[PDB]
């Protein structure tokens, strides 16, 4: 466990990140896909042996002894915005499960289903409060990574009104 359980919020490419693993944006067939995936893919291709799984889980691929955490939001243009929901707050369950299994003390996390998958719509708050709902209970420091100057604003207001 972490000394003091903390958030911090970067802007910045994931794939340089400082912690004990990542949490990669994957598509469910565990191809090199765009944005996150495809910088995971570059920096960790190793860990897309056998890493297909379905929306709403995560699957855990080591890198080395480097953890890769692919974890499924769902693409809001196929999925009801109800059914969506779901699968993404499902989707963090499952990463605070392999977060907690892999006993790491740090874990760099994209907000899910906020890019390509977002079906157009703004979907900053949705997939924050839902990685907040998982990743409460476990112990790692938790950085959230963002590349928009807007959003990293808007995280970083979102964790410090919790104090
Ligand atoms: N590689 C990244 O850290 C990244 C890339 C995009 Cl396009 C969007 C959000 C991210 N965290
Ligand atoms: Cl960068
Ligand atoms: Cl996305
Ligand atoms: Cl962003």
């Amino acid at each position: 466990g972490a000394m003091a359980p903390s958030y911090r919020v970067k802007r910045m490419d994931i794939a340089k990140n400082d912690e004990e693993c990542v949490v990669n944006a994957a598509n469910p067939r565990g191809l090199p896909g765009d944005g996150v995936c495809k910088a995971v893919y570059k920096k960790w291709p190793e860990s897309f042996k056998n890493s297909a799984t379905p929306v709403g889980t995560a699957k855990t691929v080591m890198c080395g002894t480097y953890p890769v955490i692919h974890a499924v939001g769902p693409n809001f243009s196929n999925y009801t915005e109800s059914e969506g929901d779901r699968e993404l707050a499902a989707a963090y369950r499952e990463v605070a499960k392999e977060v907690t299994r892999l006993g790491v003390n740090s874990v760099a996390i994209p907000l899910l289903s906020t890019g390509v998958y977002s079906g157009g719509k703004d979907r900053l708050t949705q997939s924050l409060n839902h990685l907040f709902t998982a990743m409460d209970s476990t112990d790692a420091d938790v950085v959230i990574y963002c590349r928009d100057k807007e959003w990293e604003k808007k995280i970083s207001e979102a964790i410090q009104m919790r104090t």
